[PDB]
């Protein structure tokens, strides 16, 4: 039913340009805020650009301002990212993702979480702290901490994302402690002061993946991802 489908991943020479599309189906895209999130080789999740829901208001990460243009095409029910003056450090898989309805309104920054994710497309140009890794046997309990300061985790609600390598991230926990439909109750989320926790009881082999926390930061005025934790069973 509801999905986002990306297209346009290509190889470009340095200084070249490329346009990516993010097409919605099953819902009106303009009804939601949305973002582009990139992942460099060996890197974590990085917010790059986005649109506010009911306006056409844009913003961009500092590393990308002046070179990337985000726009909506309401006629095609889609969003585009025009990438000019591309650099080698721009090489990454780029995802688009919508922000939930419930985080697209007056308290959208407090709640900011992304429920529907694009497939990811590869462009080749040629301080939320988590443990590096955690491990346990199947059936064992695991805890993944996510630490910050007042501006991020202190003020805003935390979400958690599961990513098998090279695949689209998946929302596992939102608004600190909530699970979306279908996410098993083995997963639970916690917050206390400037730290949050993802607990996984009864480790299953399919849980082996990278896990990122995320929260809005009030001083940056930017959505932050954690450095990420590799979980092995």
């Amino acid at each position: 039913q509801v999905q986002l489908v990306e297209s346009g991943g290509n190889l470009v020479q340095p200084g070249g340009s490329l346009r990516l599309s993010c097409a919605a189906s099953g819902f009106t895209f303009g009804s939601f805020s949305m973002s582009w999130v990139r992942q460099a080789p060996g890197g974590g999740l990085e917010w790059v650009a986005g649109l506010s829901a009911r306006s056409s208001l844009t913003h961009y990460a500092d590393s990308v301002k002046g070179r990337f243009t985000i726009s909506r095409d309401n006629a095609k029910n889609s969003v585009y990212l025009q990438m000019n003056s591309l650099r080698v450090e721009d090489t990454a898989v780029y995802y688009c993702a919508r922000r939930s309805y419930d985080s697209s309104g007056y308290w959208g920054h407090f709640y900011s979480y992304m429920d529907v994710w694009g497939q990811g497309t590869l462009v080749t140009v040629s301080v939320l702290t988590q443990p590096s890794s955690v491990s346990a046997a199947p059936g064992q309990k695991v805890t993944i901490s996510c630490s910050g300061s007042t501006s991020n985790i202190g003020n805003n609600y935390v979400s958690w994302y599961q990513q098998h390598p090279g695949k689209a991230p998946k929302l596992m926990i939102y608004d600190v402690s909530k699970r979306p439909s279908g996410v098993p109750d083995r997963f639970s989320g916690s917050k206390s002061g400037n730290s949050a926790s993802l607990d996984i009881s009864g480790l299953q082999s399919e849980d082996e993946a990278d896990y990122y926390c995320a929260a809005w930061d009030d001083s940056l005025s930017e959505f932050l991802f954690g450095t990420g934790t590799k979980l092995t069973v």
